[PDB]
């Protein structure tokens, strides 16, 4: 009707994501009072041109809502600054994470590991994994010690670098639209509840208008090829509605795996269970399928040398 899409002999209808679907970029600052009090608080070297790269981004797509979701400990005057910059760009909208509620997203890790302690236990001791068992067992040991009621949240609330990004990533893109409504960013042309969002890597150039894409189940993600080999990333994150299934299914496998990660399991768990990418099949084949393309989304220089 609009385009389709083939994966594992299934057919996938290529699904629209209108020019108004808001972009997503992510700042969390660990150390804030290494920029200017009254500064924008985030990197802008020219190793590191993020702010930069938004502002660019916000330039070629006037039209489009641009969020920047932010986080951590910023001086009253780095608030001031974000505020200005949401002054001189009207389309760019300043999410503070601690603004947004994920409780609805949230489990406790005494139930994800009784769960894991009963299904191991029911299995025979020739396929038992003793060894994850022993760690299960010592994880919730330490819960019962220490914070009983520690969740998914809380506990990813105390992590340090990417694994807490990525965490938080997944579930502002499962809200999709409703997050800029959530935290009451007024002017949102076109911005629907139930609408998807766009997740960019702020190392990523914008260098033209994306207009309207269309996504096998309005779902893509970046598949970044180092030297001969390629990877599902989370680096871009397309989707076309709330509540993905495929980051829900993500969500789901973070809600029964001990140790689930953010990317490994809530976004390559997540699209590869959604779309049986099972261990059988090709996962060369699955990342040409999903991999996000697009003339004018340009890779990181800075990187580079001889």
């Amino acid at each position: 009707s609009s385009g389709s899409a083939n994966f594992a002999g299934v057919e996938y209808p290529l699904l629209p994501l209108d020019q108004h679907t808001p972009l997503l970029f992510q700042w969390f600052e660990r150390n804030p009072s290494r920029f200017g009090e009254n500064q924008i608080p985030i990197i802008n070297t020219q190793q590191n041109p993020y702010l930069n790269n938004i502002i660019n981004a916000a330039i070629i797509e006037k039209e489009r809502t641009i969020g920047v979701l932010v986080d951590g400990n910023f001086s009253a005057g780095q608030k001031k600054a974000l505020a200005k910059l949401e002054k001189q760009y009207e389309n760019i909208k300043v999410i503070y994470n601690s603004d947004l509620d994920y409780s609805m997203y949230d489990k406790k890790l005494s139930d994800i590991y009784l769960e894991n302690i009963a299904k191991i236990e029911a299995q025979p001791a020739n396929v038992r994994d003793e060894y994850l068992l022993g760690e299960i067992k010592k994880s919730l040991n330490e819960v019962l010690k220490n914070n009983p009621e520690e969740s998914l949240v809380s506990s990813h609330d105390k992590r340090l670098g990417h694994v807490r990004f990525d965490f938080y990533r997944n579930l502002f893109l499962l809200k999709g639209s409703n997050a800029f409504l959530e935290a009451g960013k007024h002017g949102c042309h076109h911005l629907q509840p139930g609408g998807g969002c766009i997740y960019l890597d702020a190392d990523m150039l914008l260098t033209g208008k994306l207009g309207t894409l269309y996504l096998p189940d309005g779902i893509a993600v970046h598949v970044s090829r180092k030297g001969n080999s390629m990877s599902l990333e989370n680096g871009i994150i397309a989707v076309n509605r709330s509540e993905h299934p495929a980051l829900k299914k993500g969500l789901e496998i973070m809600h029964s795996k001990p140790y689930g990660d953010p990317y490994i399991d809530g976004v390559c768990g997540g699209l590869r269970h959604y779309f049986n990418c099972s261990i059988r099949h090709n996962y060369e084949e699955f990342c040409n399928f999903i991999e996000f393309k697009h003339e004018h989304i340009f890779m990181d220089t800075s990187s580079l040398t001889i």
